[PDB]
């Protein structure tokens, strides 16, 4: 009866409270999605338990085994009843799970160490001195892997064959790589995350250029789940009442340090 | 079998071609949604007929009779099979009809005659010299009617009682009113349209301030329609293929004249 929620440890969506070792259950975490989960549950009328995705991934289907990993996998195989996280709504994913209307709009963007001579994706594609990559098992990698657009296809051709690997296991790893690369590495990640990091110490990174695409994050449930309808309506209601905008301001700027 | 498509004459979504008089059927029209309709039809494998919504409205429910008008009404009462137009995804609408994932992201915005002493919604709410209104039977009017935000609530209190009426029957009427009111009227409309008009002659209007909210347009179908699933997946594929962005560029900036 208690709804198992799968989510991912990604700041500021879900983070461990400093004194979590002395706290229990859902009280161990804080963040945008923790606040959202509480609201969704209250509006749909269900008790829930937050769980961090086992493999720490968002979700991709293995080309060879055809098995889904990440949060998507936990829903597909019945390990979780719902996913409340910054999970990108994509075709390949909507084919196996359901998504509520988006609770946040975003797009792929470029993150650079301040001072880096890069202003756009075209710039990256036309040079070689500055390496660039994306998250592994994510929607961004898939975006480049399938793009028919000249600039993006060129970028994918480079990234897929670059050595050492330009891909990272977690968003945090990508951000750290940018910060330690002395301007020789640019990271491709979603806009709102890029924006968030730009407001965090050491305030040494920034978003450059416009977004490469437009899409959104949605609350996911297993195909045919009975929670689907109510969750979707809850998201729409919460968006219209301004809760989502308040939560972004709370976790992004109200706590900004730059 | 031929799918009856309901849409609305709104530039640059659906417009009569310069030579429409010598054309028949779907050939009489051109625009973003005309192009989108053809793509959706091709991917879902259906033949269709474009029809212009009878009462020229988007869709609102009569508070007394509870009867829906506009494109929403044509779907609810079975007069149309699908709505392919810049129809805003809202809670009250999703309760009676189905919406595909967003094909365009936008937000409420402020349009002014160039030179008008207004920079934000707050500025409008604090003065009386400049009147401002919204479209009738639309999602924006509902936004202000339900807003509990100090500024927005204050604005609604004024608009609902303003004399003469600050509300308009069509988007065009609102734009024309701003242009001929010598800066004494400001119009609240959705960002994408505001931006479009700003790049059209006589280049005498401009969008000011940020969007008041964030939401999107979706393709709508009657509840339980057999087209729902395919249309939804089609929208996702088109966005990822870059088609939606291509269309935006084709009808917005490739035709700008300022
Ligand atoms: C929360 N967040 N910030 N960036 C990202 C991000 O950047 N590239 C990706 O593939 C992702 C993951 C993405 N949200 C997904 O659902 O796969 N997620
Ligand atoms: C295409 N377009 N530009 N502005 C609008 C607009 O501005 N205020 C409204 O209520 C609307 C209509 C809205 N899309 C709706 O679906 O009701 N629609
Ligand atoms: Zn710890
Ligand atoms: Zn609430
Ligand atoms: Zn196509």
């Amino acid at each position: 009866k208690t709804v198992v929620v799968t989510t991912i440890l990604e700041s500021p969506y879900v983070m461990m409270k400093k004194n979590h070792e002395m706290l229990e259950g859902n009280e161990r975490y804080e963040g945008y999605c923790v606040d959202l989960a509480a609201e969704i549950a209250k509006h749909c009328g269900f008790k829930y338990k937050l769980t961090i995705v086992g493999d720490g991934k968002y979700g991709a289907r293995d080309a060879d085994t055809k098995i889904w990993n990440g949060m998507v996998g936990e829903l597909v195989y019945g390990k979780a009843d719902i996913a409340i996280a910054p999970l990108t709504i994509t075709l390949v994913r909507e084919e196996v799970i359901d998504f509520s209307k988006p609770f946040m709009s975003l797009g792929i963007s470029i993150m650079i160490k301040k001072g880096t001579p890069i202003e756009s994706a075209e710039d990256l594609s036309k040079q070689t001195e500055i390496a660039y990559g994306t998250l592994d098992s994510g929607s961004t990698k898939e975006f480049f892997r399938r793009s028919k657009i000249a600039v993006f296809d060129k970028m994918w051709t480079y990234m897929r064959s670059a050595e050492p690997s330009v891909f990272v296991r977690t968003t945090a790893e990508g951000v750290a790589r940018v910060r330690k690369s002395k301007g020789k590495y640019a990271y491709l990640l979603e806009s709102t995350m890029n924006e968030y990091i730009e407001q965090r110490k050491p305030c040494d990174t920034m978003k450059v250029g416009g977004n490469l695409d437009s899409k959104g994050y949605g609350i996911a449930t297993p195909k045919g789940s009975s929670l689907g309808n109510a969750v979707n309506l809850a998201v729409l209601k919460l968006n219209e009442q301004g809760l989502l905008d308040k939560l972004k301001n709370k976790w992004w700027y109200d706590k900004g340090e730059c």
